[PDB]
């Protein structure tokens, strides 16, 4: 019944299950093969709007006919919420809403939200080698959900999250009225930058800040074997020191198991905004134990750092293992024996199919108030630990391993609330069935911003049309 | 009004009800009416004043005022900058907690139970009678009641070492709108969080606080350095202070005061210049303070003869006053009407801008006008904005305070002039301070920031976000749980989500 409403309002943009190009659309950005066997990943329909009129028509029809909407930019949702539901749903995919307009003179760019971050980086790089928008590591990440949840990458300690560099946005309201930052008010504008944007509206474009980047950016990857080297108690120094090391430098740690003769390997990877000479000087000054040899570094343009962590046009292809992620915030460093007890669990799974990662939260992330955007994890956070398990299509063993490791780490991590990064979506922390129960997941994502979030939600979508597993609830039923 | 007094006398059956008949009504009302700007006002007169001695009196008062439409203004010390604890635009009665001042100090468990009508001086005295190595960091004014002080945040010379006074609260006792006496466990952690640093008067009546005790070294060093801002480029030390005081050693708190003081020209005449009182407390010996100052601030030229080392309590005496039983007297420096404003600095004030702000001190009488810097470094970085309702934690360089004072002589052209001075200084500083929201410290109450009507939440957010950046929203939630009918209401009280 619903599809008649759409076509009557405003073609060949409606992809029903019968339509011969249906499945290829659906799989293309359902990017978590853990959810492939699910029986909730088949929507009634998929709209790929080209203009805001299509978005308004879709919202109008889906509200008036009991259909749920699954907003999609890139499909990188760790829990795959953007392409599945337990209710009759339809995907509004912003694939073909992706225009990018770069303003070198004003240091800003209007990027339509269905564009990937690799595209934004590429189109900034062909205009300047000294402007950039700092983002996540994965270059296939859609801009829409990325800026909706906020964004952490190798450059966040210098410039903050991606949501800390947003100037304006354009959005489709539950009423279907097109509104930018100026006409929407700054409570809702506050919401969309780092709150659950799918629970506030469908965001079609963002005017985003561009930031200076030196013409020399240096990356490095240092592989060191955790098994026995007492020399790598730099990790011990790293935990208690990396959040206050010079903010141009972000070192990310990855823990996995790899065969050498099965032992535990440590991948120390980093970006530094400056020349290799100065990077070597700084890190030898602070962490002379890592032994970062100059042959382990790479200077270049910023875009080459982007390439390193992913013919100088390689960022425009979105063609590239099932997995689950958990995240945790450390406000005091993990005691050593506890850390080794956590790491030995890596052998409980197949070689290199499980990761434990440290993401540092220093520099500019201290400077920014917990209320600046919905993301509250600013000051006192040493880093964001990521638990990771991988496999292909019993699955319960992988999930049991991840949940066990998390629960072992329980007494040593953030407590009230137990922090959780929104980009690392994790349905275990809580779901919606009212506000008391939903606060369980809300306060973990947003410490006290969750309450402002509910207030804005009740004003903005009182009927709770924009609802999903982790949508901000409304006070009015 | 009649039903109310019959209810009070009937409910819990002595001389704790002070009606207008009672010859000591005026003295009780005046005793903690501590802002002489409000002396000529016609709203500072309650129907009656209750001086509870037990929680039963407070419960009875809440019950009767609920059933007869009477408003309650909780008062502990009366230091409210806007005098809200002794004023209202409606028929109100004061619950004066003066005789709720019992103190139980526990050296071994490092905690103390303070009845809210005790002043901070009394609490300091009773800790000093037990150990010289325990302390409670508080506001500078020792006549400040514990109740309203802990209701708001509380800032002192040790907040950079220990956080706010509200950051060291372990337990509380409370009278809710239902008259139920409640501790931390029975009140819940949403309400327990609320009362610590939110508009605690807007949630209930807090009768006592169990507060954390903190260790202090056996030698604490104060200093006062007089420096001339007018011409001495050395005392452009300020430029460095702004950019360094938030990361200097947290055992150190240096507060600066800018005022106008008469000088003599050396040509015969009296000239008016800007004097700077650079004062500090350091938790440690005088030697370590002097060396620390040479490393961090060689510009003060801080000669040791400007310091005074001693026991911890001696700093309280130094910053209030000789025979050290003087903390049980709740009368202090000589009465002067005043108005205060505040702002939070996230980027250092540009030098010419600070100089132009300071020139405004010359517009008023000599030394009746102040601009002060309270630095926000140290442990105030460590504590999350959501830990208690106070949100001004990390990234704040300091808290600028504007202050203007005067005496009883009014022609109301002078009184209008002083307020215009304070507002002009504020509005000039606007583009250079915290913006959206414009921060404001709750202990420095300022009705100009915005008030409640006499949309609901839209308008209340105006002042709320400045006092409480985003915690204000959580605050309203707990209020709807705790006092949905908004019985505990005043000029800047958290509103309720339910309509009336
Ligand atoms: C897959 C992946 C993800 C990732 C990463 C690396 C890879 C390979 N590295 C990250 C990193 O270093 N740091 C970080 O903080 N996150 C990282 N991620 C996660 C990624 O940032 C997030 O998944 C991202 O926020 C989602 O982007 P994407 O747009 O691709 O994902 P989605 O499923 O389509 O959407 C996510 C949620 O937002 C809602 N949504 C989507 N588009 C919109 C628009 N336009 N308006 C409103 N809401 C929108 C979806 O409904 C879903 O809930
Ligand atoms: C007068 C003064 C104030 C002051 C100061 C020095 C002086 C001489 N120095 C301060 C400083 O260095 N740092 C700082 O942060 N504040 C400083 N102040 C301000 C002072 O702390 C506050 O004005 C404080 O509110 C005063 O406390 P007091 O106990 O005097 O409170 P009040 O005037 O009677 O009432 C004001 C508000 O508090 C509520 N209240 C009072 N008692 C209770 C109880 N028991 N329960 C709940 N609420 C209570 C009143 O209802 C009113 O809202
Ligand atoms: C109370 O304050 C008034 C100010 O209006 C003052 O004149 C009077 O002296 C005070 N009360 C007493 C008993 O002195
Ligand atoms: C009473 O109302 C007036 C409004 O004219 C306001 O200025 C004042 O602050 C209110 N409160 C008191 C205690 O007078």
């Amino acid at each position: 019944s619903f599809l008649e409403c759409l076509t009557t309002r405003i073609e060949s943009i409606i992809y029903t299950k019968d339509n011969p190009s249906y499945s290829t659309i659906l799989n293309s950005t359902s990017l978590n093969p853990r959810f492939f066997p699910s029986s909730a990943r088949y929507p009634l329909l998929i709209v790929t709007p080209l203009h805001a009129s299509h978005v308004q028509a879709t919202v109008h029809c889906a509200k008036k006919h009991g259909i749920q909407i699954r907003i999609r930019s890139g499909g990188h949702d760790y829990e795959g919420l953007s392409y599945m539901s337990n209710v009759t749903f339809a995907i509004v995919d912003l694939r073909n809403l992706s225009s990018i307009d770069v303003d070198v003179k004003r240091k800003s760019a209007w990027v339509q939200s269905g564009a990937t971050l690799g595209e934004l980086h590429y189109w900034i790089a062909k205009k300047s080698q000294n402007l950039a928008f700092p983002g996540v590591v994965g270059h296939t990440v859609g801009i829409g959900g990325m800026l909706g949840a906020g964004g952490y990458g190798y450059s966040s300690r210098k410039y903050g999250l991606s949501a800390d560099n947003i100037l304006d946005a354009q959005l489709i309201d539950v009423r279907g009225r097109i509104l930018n930052r100026k006409s929407m008010g700054e409570d809702l504008f506050w919401a969309i930058r780092g709150g659950g944007a799918g629970s506030f509206g469908i965001v079609l474009a963002w005017k985003v800040r561009l930031v200076d980047v030196p013409s020399k950016v240096t990356v490095f990857t240092a592989i060191r074997d955790w098994d026995n080297n007492a020399t790598k108690k730099f990790i011990h120094r790293y935990q208690r020191r990396i959040a206050k090391v010079d903010k141009d430098l972000t070192i990310i740690v990855r823990f996995l198991t790899a065969s050498i003769t099965i032992q535990i390997s440590t991948f120390i990877t980093a970006t530094y905004h400056g020349s290799q000479d100065r990077l070597l000087s700084l890190m030898e000054k602070e962490f002379p134990e890592l032994g970062l040899l100059a042959k382990e570094c790479a200077e270049g343009a910023w875009v080459q750092s982007i390439l390193y962590f992913n013919l100088d046009v390689l960022l425009n292809r979105t063609l590239n293992r099932a997995f689950k992620i958990k995240s945790d915030y450390l406000k005091k460093p993990i005691p050593d024996q506890v850390l080794e007890n956590l790491l030995v669990k890596l052998y409980e799974e197949d070689i290199g199919e499980t990761f434990v990662e440290f993401f540092p939260y220093g520099g500019k992330l201290d400077e920014i108030s917990e209320s600046e955007i919905p993301c509250p994890h600013r000051a006192g956070n040493l880093y964001n630990l990521r638990y990771m398990v991988l496999w292909k299509e019993a699955v319960n063993k992988h999930l049991s391993w991840i949940r066990r490791a998390y629960n072992y780490m329980t007494p040593y991590v953030s407590k009230n609330p137990r922090g959780a990064f929104l980009n690392f979506r994790d349905l275990d922390i809580g779901t919606n069935p009212y506000i008391k129960q939903a606060s369980n997941w809300g306060t973990k994502y947003f410490k006290n911003n969750f309450y402002k979030l509910i207030y804005v939600k009740t004003i903005v979508d009182p009927t709770n049309f924009f609802t999903y597993e982790q949508s901000i609830p409304s006070l009015l039923p």
